[PDB]
RNA sequence: UUCGACGCGUCGAA
RNA sequence: UUCGACGCGUCGAA
């Protein structure tokens, strides 16, 4: 009786959304914990924390088997653990676009995107501590994401998510970091 | 090479999302078209619309292999498929809630409640007619669907879209329409 | 450390969040229900239903010690209970103002306005059924609401909640109601 | 006689909003004076206007016998005065958490959060002065503020409200600031 | 000294503000007040309260001085003033075009506009009564006010604010009542 | 020099997007007075203010020279005229799809969707001055025009821009209609 | 008899509006004209620019006639009069609050708000061409606007209206120009 | 018979934009693609993209005739087109204001106006390379264009888009690249 | 008052 | 946007 059939499966949806939302925040706090360590130069529990979220993105997609939602709702985090990635990858000079994990082209690409944010705050306090080697390398992967992911922007923005948008504010930093490398070689004298 | 399987993915996925929507915008036009034949008169007409809308509906069960899109883009046309299959069903005094399709539960439950609107145009044009009878039926029928339909308000907003909403406004609708046979029955 | 009592307190109120919503979900359920009963002729397990209700509402009052939330989130809940209460009583020819719970001015006074509407209903299905004299007492319960309830128009809208937009909803429904009566009237003959 | 109670009730809240709001504005207008006198170099009579809000800091912990009312009315001028006192510590080289309020959690940590802007045009003024010690210790306050606050964005929004956002914000005038240091010490 | 003329201006206009608003919804309480009177039947009553609005409107001339803000702030009130007045005299065979009050031509045109709606309220009651006379009586002022109002709806709106909603609602009202009336008619023959 | 082509084309289009926009505000009140007119029994005004809105309309056509700014800005304006003559059109006996002038297809559209709502007010009060055959007629234009411009919902929105929407109102006027109609009902008796 | 001298009122308020309207809208294109001509380094133009709006200003002030429609209306264009001033007279040495020629509190207030932002990019255009000492002004012209007009906030917004998110767009604006007039600072070196 | 006039201009609008969105999308990503290839360096390849852009754009030169739509549709292409063709002129050494092609003056001057950062990207990069001699020809094409471009800036927003937005955003490159390469410039004598 | 749509202006990522 | 807000001017919804 197709009325209880509803029921049903909006009782399982609830509870899976419920269950799904609590691993993804577990997800995204493990990533940005990540995140934030490779700032504070602690790589190594950095790693730690990045393995912690990469075993809840097994978890998470667990939760395949409800096509609506999941899709609706994976992406945040999802972005994350890309971003995270490719950020550490950057610093330990293993930059590679090749991370194989379940995830959505939009998450990839948006993932990847938001990386340049991080490398240009790095870039720039390595800039201050007198590091121009790391910052170049940095603007160098900065460089290389941007020119690569804007291959994508060929597609509508809908399935490419803020794509476009994040592009720009990502072109902005590297102008920013550029600028800023030549103004710390000229300071340091 | 990853990228390249993104790019492959999205190409797919355009690709699908452009058909998809032609097929669901076929479908929709055959609902709609459907609906309006009910209220014309042309009953029968209506069931070939409604028939040509279910096979453009098994063409549309095609896409389930992009979950990415899909759903967001077939809540709408489901809906309305639903909402005209409900609305036939009650005219002709073979009403269920049985119906085979499925549909998603948001797009099942809201198309039973926008039919409640399409019963009162219906029952207030039986009204002018003089047919009493008929907008009893389509009265009753209103009725059913608002108390069962009332039922599923238990869940959370987001995971049954609009439906408290749309229940209210066909509670409205139940009310109008009492009235409207109220008066009608003083000639 | 204040960041830690911070940390607690939020802790804390996320989780009351959670409860609390629970228990006034429950709740309102167990009005609807009343409310539906109550149209549908079995007023028995209506004040069942009812009983279950304010029970649950004393479970509801054990979060008052979260004054931050509670009162952004009881209202509805406390609405609907007045409302059904209020609902019950007018067809059963004991109407009172006179309902003591502990809940807030803007929602006694709501739920009150809220049953205007009930009783149009009511008054409607009985006045198809030929029973002019329920409709009339209907009718009469009707204008008693609203004109007792128009005395707190004279407050700041956002302390009496959405008051003078239901009341006038209300009188709309009191004037087609009315309209109704005389036309079943001259309709029965 | 119940209704004459939510009269009687209404009464007092209608009352005691009235005056809050009032003494709410006060604090305000004192924070923000004793803000804007900071960045003038007045820091002493800054401190003058930051004791007088926290005087009516008392006078408004009055009515938390409407809590109908209360947090809903003080959030505003609360989390303003966390960030005037945040930044008073701040460029007087006694930067702490620990500040003695109680203020709501969210009005605390968005004060904080809310205090890295004063800190941003603080520092620059101080940059284009001369002062490079002043911007170098602005900006590890900043830093600090930062790191700390965005352990609590593991809270879901609602609970902190704004909170995420203003860190971002944040996050962009903390990285303005590092490349508004580098040059300027280009001289 | 041009910010010092600011800050002066700015002064007197918060003050005049709160005033102002105090006054304005004190005329507006009296004037809702002195409808609901006329409904529940005490027409003295009404008359008092009416009184006492009109008395707090000399009140309020005062503030003409303050034209930001003025004209703003008092429409609602003055409105609600005139639907309480041409409702009180409608019911008390009294009914005149001719109230002689300084208001907006808004205030006043969607004053009369509004107590056709309250009007409809009361010929409905008194349908129910049995009072037929009166229902007549009220239906003919009604279309009356319908009647004569109609033509400014040719007025831009923002000049003339909700006139033509109000407009609506009132044919609507005009056509039910009318209805009802008719109904309640046959209705008592038996 | 491509800037010099670029300075003159563009002063060009600054002079005539004032005159245009300040011809199409004319064009429009006098359309929207012709219909309040209308409605306030003043048939022969009416028929003036039309007339004098049909007349803008050509010194409007004048503009399709600068198609750059030209369909942007003509919309409301073309729209409203629509309504003022199908309205027209349909109190005077002889309702039609065919207005002989053009006007974007969107503005037809909208225009003849608009009009519905007139129609509403009008068999209305037709209803309330007892004239229940005129009130039938425009109840079945009402719903001509709904089940004729519902074919268009098809086609993409932009191109068709607020039809869905005005229709949506479009319906919910006529069957308010029907119920007004309904209500009426009760006369018959006398 | 009322009914009268309120169609009387309402056409020539009806009338009154366009006029102003049209009034208004070329005063105000007239100083937006003369900002973008100072910016585009041609001064005497916007000179002559600012002089046909203040001309307009008293086709404008004749119309105080009318407080039901005066101060409602003229906010807008009276914001950029004031925009125009404040900015012209800081560009030329002699900034001062001092403009003789009022107009609403707010209106003043606003314009000055507003001024910083065109400071701004005058400002940013001098570094460009290498007038550190001119920036400099424009950077202390800017913070004193800034500074002085905080003190109003402590008024109500209406009153002040769009004030307090002007002063915020402003305080970004004078802290990007200061990061900017920083970036500079490397000339010094030649 | 109007309404099927609609339905066939309609089904041709229909057709139109489906086909000249394809074309404008293609035209708009070879554009997008030379300018990233003249940053990569591979000035040849962005030649053969340019080209087929060009070519592309007489495809859509067929699709004047639906000047509803038309000319809403082909801003953000046409723009994009003339931005790539400054952008390598300015590189090649064969920078010209003459740029010869059917596209609105609002298209044209954006074009240019947009290619001012393009180009400041360019120059930041020959920076940090040490090719100071790009650098300053850059600057030098920055400069002209912005100089040129700034007096359309009395042109009415909405006639000319973006183009105060995006002339503020290339003030403040100009004045950014400019102190770059000073900072630059003092960083080669060690 | 509340909401939405269009046109006219000004902002912001703006 | 394109996107978001503000104000004027129109028009519809509650
Ligand atoms: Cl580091
Ligand atoms: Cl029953
Ligand atoms: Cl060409
Ligand atoms: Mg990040
Ligand atoms: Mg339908
Ligand atoms: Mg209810
Ligand atoms: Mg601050
Ligand atoms: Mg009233
Ligand atoms: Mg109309
Ligand atoms: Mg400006
Ligand atoms: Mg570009």
């Amino acid at each position: 009786m197709r009325l209880e059939e509803c029921r049903k499966r909006l009782e399982e949806l609830e509870a899976a959304r419920e269950e799904l939302l609590k691993v993804l925040r577990e997800m995204r706090i493990h990533s940005t914990k990540s995140i934030a360590l490779i700032h504070a130069g602690k790589v190594e529990e950095a790693e730690q924390e990045l393995k912690k979220a990469i075993e809840l993105l097994e978890k998470v997609k667990a939760y395949r088997e409800y096509p609506e939602i999941y899709f609706y709702l994976c992406n945040d985090a999802m972005q994350e653990l890309v971003e995270a990635i490719a950020f550490k990858n950057a610093i330990s000079g293993e930059f590679t676009f090749e991370i194989d994990l379940e995830v959505t082209p939009a998450a990839f690409l948006n993932g990847f995107a938001a990386a340049v944010g991080e490398l240009r705050r790095y870039a720039l306090t390595k800039l201050i501590e007198g590091d121009f080697k790391s910052a170049e390398r940095m603007l160098e992967v900065m460089e290389k994401i941007y020119e690569r992911l804007m291959e994508f922007t060929t597609f509508p923005d809908k399935l490419v998510s803020g794509l476009r948008k994040k592009l720009d504010v990502a072109r902005g930093g590297i102008e920013r970091t550029k600028s800023d490398y030549i103004a710390a070689k000229v300071a340091r004298l």
